[PDB]
């Protein structure tokens, strides 16, 4: 029996990691992720400079998930690079860093700085093209021309295998158009589906007021809200992008939901909202639960069922 | 108290079915008319009868619904006859949803509707957001295609109508959509929103998708879509001040209808909850919305419509 995953020139102990932005901003966040049972971890979407973010309250927990408009609060790219260079214990697990320039030029500058550290330590890049929460900066992945520009220039500047955090799509034509762009770039080795459902609105009936301050209450949705959307996107790209891996992100609170992500095509499985609710102890539970479901169904490895979701067509 | 006075009509309350739920057959429409609902709307129809997609094509879920019906309907002639000859307009006003799979089909259909709207007052909701027909993507996600539909239908129908919009998730798309809509004055109402398109639900017991069409991909409704619906309602409420907004998505109770109205909704549509519960839900919804209004001291809907507070 094995929850192991062998991809991207690394052996992962299990397919679980945090979703970018959850429990990965500070050194202590990252130390707690490394101490956890997670197979990996990813740093907060960083910017070239430290960034303070949107006004609070900017996160609100809901019965069916979460809404956030954090606005990319982070320590700046140099902090994450130094963590990856010196601090992170790579004998424990591999490390991803998320990078989210608000422009091509900023993302290019950060990925240039990452190059020697990836060469030195094997630090993996996830490029965020789906932040829904910075006022005036719409999700890059919803503009295919802009997406193409990012992928070209980052491919050129970084020159190493990297991944992309995609926004959810809801239109078959858009799965097709997105895949075509992505398939034009061989250094994109993984596709993370998905970021939050952008620009939802939650209102408190008692005070008749939105629950978050930024953008008149409009925020990204995660948790139970996004599971069917996340699975559709993982499978859509799994089917269209034959020479890329897909990482599943959205709605994972258990081994059984992790199992569904893997069935849909997911290599790794990212946990956001549930981890925010529960803390890093969640990873021990998730391993146990996924192992148990496999045992019940007679599966011994993840690749015995990855992408094996059954259709009736 | 719950009354709504819009579009040349008085409605007893803001509630109606969502297009496609309990509104395909004459018996469906009879039961909607007999219900406590303020209005009702016909199934999105096509010029010819449609059998729709293979089964299973609806699956009910703890947090809502997934569907890929494929516009199964009795054909435009039936809905037009229902509107001209059968429907009791003393009970409540009637909407018809039209969902031509091309502009040419939509133009043909709305032309037939003209005399019936003039004589009986039947209201058009033009469906621009079906996510369930293969090779025919949501028109509302292409602002060029959307402008052409709106132009040719404006010319062909020439009377006040509304549009069923897909949900948008990008402020840039709120801005673009509203700008396209604001170029057509005959568009008097905007229904936000249609199902969240092309989600995928898989049963872990059998490792199998739950609906047959399109490898399991269908539209999501119910509890999944409430924040998306509320956001879309309010986005268009703010961007289209000379139009009305209908709310649709995630309404299972008076509290959720209150939120839709607070976000900007004039009428409130009920899909999934109604599929679950049946037309008796409308009597519950009227009672719950009243209870919330009395607790807050509102005597009318316009005392709070669109008055959601923000902190910025
Ligand atoms: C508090 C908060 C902060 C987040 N920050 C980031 C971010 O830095 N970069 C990113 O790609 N996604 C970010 N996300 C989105 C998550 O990575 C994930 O895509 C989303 O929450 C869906 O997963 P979930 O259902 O497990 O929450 C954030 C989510 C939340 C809840
Ligand atoms: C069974 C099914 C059939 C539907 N058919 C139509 C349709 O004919 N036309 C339309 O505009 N919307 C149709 N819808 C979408 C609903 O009208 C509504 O926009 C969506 O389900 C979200 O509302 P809800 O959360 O109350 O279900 C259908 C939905 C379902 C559940
Ligand atoms: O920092 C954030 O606001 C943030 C970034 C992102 O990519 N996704 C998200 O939900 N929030
Ligand atoms: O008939 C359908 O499949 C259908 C049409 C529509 O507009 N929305 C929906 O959810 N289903
Ligand atoms: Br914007
Ligand atoms: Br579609
Ligand atoms: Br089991
Ligand atoms: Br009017
Ligand atoms: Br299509
Ligand atoms: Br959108």
């Amino acid at each position: 029996m094995s929850l192991k995953v062998n991809i991207l020139g690394h052996e992962f102990s299990n397919p679980f990691m945090n979703a970018a932005g959850v429990l990965c901003t500070t050194e202590e966040d990252l130390r707690r992720m490394t101490e956890s049972e997670s197979g990996s971890l990813i740093g907060k979407s960083c910017t070239l400079a430290p960034r303070t973010g949107n006004p609070e309250p900017r996160y609100f927990g809901l019965p069916l998930g979460s809404i956030n408009s954090m606005g990319l609060p982070n320590l700046g790219v140099d902090f994450y690079l130094s963590y990856a260079a010196q601090t992170h214990d790579y004998s424990r697990k591999p490390l991803f860093l998320s990078m989210s320039g608000l422009s091509v030029e900023e993302s290019v500058e950060m990925v240039k700085k990452l190059v020697p550290i990836t060469k030195e330590k094997g630090t993996i890049l996830e490029l965020n093209l789906s932040c829904p929460n910075v006022p005036g900066k719409p999700q890059v992945g919803y503009d295919f021309d802009t997406t193409r520009t990012y992928l070209q220039k980052v491919s050129e500047a970084y020159g190493l295998p990297f991944g992309v955090k995609m926004p959810p799509y809801f239109d078959i034509a858009h799965f097709d158009m997105a895949a075509a762009v992505l398939n034009d770039f061989p250094l994109v080795k993984f596709i993370t589906c998905v970021n939050s459902i952008g620009n939802g609105l939650v209102i408190d009936p008692a005070n008749e007021t939105v629950v978050i301050k930024p953008k008149q209450g409009f925020g990204g949705l995660g948790g139970k809200y996004v599971l069917p959307t996340a699975l559709a996107n993982v499978n859509a790209f799994f089917r269209r992008c034959p020479d890329k891996l897909v990482f599943g992100c959205g709605g994972v609170y258990s081994g059984e939901e992790a199992f569904l992500h893997i069935l849909a095509g997911a290599s790794m499985v990212q946990v956001g909202t549930a981890l925010h609710d529960e803390g890093p102890i969640i990873f021990a539970r998730l391993n146990k639960e996924l192992q148990e479901i496999m045992t019940n169904k007679g599966y011994k490895t993840l690749d015995e069922f990855r992408g094996r979701v059954k259709t009736m067509d």
